[PDB]
């Protein structure tokens, strides 16, 4: 399993803040035990260094309690499967276009699948440090950030209130994968 993120970080400040609700798409454009999970972390999840440094980790959305991921049947934090409904329900596969949501004012996370809501989304979570995108897969599988943007448009229009997260670049992609 390997994992992927965009170099965007949302979150709370004591400036201006117009946009408090956050958007992005994944597209999976291959799918072939098999794993893939996409939604959100938070830079408090990163491994502590001497010095005072801290790393990201690059692993399974879900598997701690600083990130929160959707498979298509559940939902994913500290390692513990949430069962959530949807409209033609399945396991991620391909051409799934998976919208995050990302609501810092509630605070909410929450998905749509093909456009259709997901009855189930994370709350009563802390907003500690800062968010980014992110997504966990296994080998083969090819997935895409749709940001925002004029090289990744979104196939849906974002829910009222929401910002692109490509308005956050302050763009790269970063992709951890197993060394051996
Ligand atoms: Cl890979």
């Amino acid at each position: 399993v390997s994992s992927m993120r965009p170099n965007i970080f949302l979150g709370v400040s004591e400036g201006s803040a117009q946009y408090k609700k956050w958007y992005y798409e994944l597209m999976v454009d291959h799918t072939e035990a098999t794993h893939l999970r996409v939604g959100w972390a938070s830079t408090e999840g990163y491994s502590p260094y001497p010095g005072g440094g801290e790393e990201w980790g690059g692993n399974g959305v879900g598997d701690d309690l600083f990130s929160y991921g959707f498979d298509g049947l559940h939902l994913w934090s500290g390692c513990i499967a949430r069962t959530v409904s949807s409209p033609n329900q399945h396991l991620l596969r391909t051409d799934d276009v998976i919208s995050c949501c990302l609501d810092l004012s509630a605070p909410s996370i929450s998905f749509r699948i093909n456009g259709q809501p997901v009855q189930g989304m994370f709350e009563n979570f802390n907003i500690d440090g800062l968010f980014f995108p992110v997504v966990s897969f296994s080998a083969g599988i090819k997935v895409r950030f749709l940001l925002g943007g004029r090289h990744g448009e979104f196939k849906f229009l974002p829910p009222p209130g929401y910002a692109a997260c490509y308005e956050a670049v302050l763009l790269k992609v970063e992709h951890s994968r197993e060394y051996k």
